[PDB]
């Protein structure tokens, strides 16, 4: 069977999700696993497709040692089909994914319900600590994910 691959998506793909992305390159590497999984993240808009994460979200990334380059773009129908797991932060997100790619029933859940249940908190209107905050919260359900995947 071929490595599994994990999709992240946020609204506009430069803040929460791309920050999902550096983190669980970041926990491969620690793991030993980059030959048994595959990872990206987008979107459900376009409003930032080409542009880097957030300057926020890079300096927190760099603060952890999981900065990685990241372009921004927005979901597409190829991406459902290809990815094994769509983790979306909210449900806002979850919704919009859904309303666009029905196919996409059994793959896309939030990625909090490897803690038993959640949203993640957009950050886009915060400062620094909260981008901080959003990182553990990811942190802490990406080494379940791993758990219990990898
Ligand atoms: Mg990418």
């Amino acid at each position: 069977d071929r490595p599994v691959r994990v999709l992240f998506v946020c609204l506009g793909n430069i803040c929460r999700s791309p920050m999902a992305e550096g983190i669980f390159r970041k926990l491969l590497k620690e793991r030993g696993l980059e030959d048994r999984f595959e990872v990206d993240s987008a979107g459900t808009g376009a409003w930032h497709v080409g542009e880097p994460m957030d300057p926020r979200a890079r300096r927190v990334l760099e603060e952890e040692g999981a900065y990685f380059p990241h372009v921004a773009r927005r979901l597409t129908r190829e991406d459902v089909l290809a990815y094994d797991h769509i983790l979306v932060m909210d449900r806002e997100n979850l919704e919009e994914v859904l309303r666009r790619f029905p196919e996409a029933r059994g793959k896309v859940r939030l990625v909090l319900e490897e803690l038993g249940g959640g949203e993640v908190q957009d950050p886009y209107y915060g400062d620094l600590e909260d981008f901080r905050e959003v990182y553990w919260t990811l942190e802490a359900a990406l080494q379940a994910f791993l758990d219990r995947h990898g």
